[PDB]
């Protein structure tokens, strides 16, 4: 089963903004008759707090294929960029309405060495020519995520191509208890866990991290052979997926 809107929590603002790339996706050509269309959105956030998910659940509440890239792909220089983006949309084109998220947008079109300048502009043009070649209602919306907006090229961000963004920031203590309680509905519960408490106590923690310590308490809880997670098990994973 594919990622849904329910899946997310502690960033309802960014969701609420995405339901309309849902119902883009739905049905572009309804969508279309009221007169802007978006192309590319632009996530922001730290490492986390569920830009991927977040992408994933667009398609998956719309229902239509996701497609995946990471602009980590070319870290070390390796192979042809430009292929590998040409065949990506291809393969969305055809099976639009879709989702293509380019995870690491930032390492698109970096500075980098002048031995990688031949290799960079070719693959940062050929993601430029690919957007720019999305006619009337193609059905492709491009997702990218980054760390580091103030990084991303110029020309990524102009008019027409990756020019509305979204915030998805870590969760603050709010978020922190829903994103706690969300993943907690999966365990067995003990009559001493106060969910508010670990929240109070992980500060500055992305949903993963949170989840990973929801998931950590049971494993421990079921090594200890204890009847339920008990407060002491969701200490034990706060403190050991805090120190990391
Ligand atoms: N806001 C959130 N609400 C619920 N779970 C979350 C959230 N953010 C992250 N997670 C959990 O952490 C996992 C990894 O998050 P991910 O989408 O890869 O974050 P990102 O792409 O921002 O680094 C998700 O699959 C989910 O289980």
């Amino acid at each position: 089963s594919n990622a849904r809107f329910s899946d997310v929590h502690g960033c309802d603002e960014a969701k609420e903004e995405l339901q309309e790339l849902v119902e883009f996706l739905r049905n572009p050509e309804k969508f279309s008759n009221l007169g802007k269309l978006p192309k590319g959105v632009l996530l922001v956030g730290p490492p986390g707090t569920g830009k991927t998910l977040l992408a994933r659940a667009v398609a998956g509440e719309a229902g239509v294929p996701f497609f995946y890239m990471s602009g980590s792909e070319f870290d070390e220089i390796v192979g042809v960029g430009a292929k590998r983006v040409r065949e990506l949309f291809n393969a969305a084109k055809a099976k639009a309405p879709s989702i293509v998220f380019i995870d690491e947008l930032d390492a698109i079109g970096g500075r980098r060495n002048s031995r990688d300048a031949t290799y960079v502009r070719q693959t940062l043009n050929q993601l430029l020519t690919e957007m720019d070649g999305f006619a009337q209602n193609s059905g492709v919306i491009i997702l990218g995520a980054t760390n580091f907006p103030e990084s991303l090229d110029k020309a990524l961000t102009r008019p027409g191509r990756f020019d509305r963004h979204v915030h998805v920031s870590l969760p603050d203590v709010r978020g922190r208890i829903a994103i706690l309680k969300h993943h907690a509905k999966k365990i067995k519960i003990g009559s001493d866990v106060n969910i508010a408490a670990i929240a109070a106590r992980t500060s500055g923690l992305s949903g993963a991290e949170l989840e990973n310590i929801v998931n950590q308490a049971a494993v421990h809880a079921s090594k200890e052979k204890a009847k339920a997670v008990m407060q002491a098990h969701f200490e034990w994973a706060k403190d050991k997926v805090i120190m990391g």
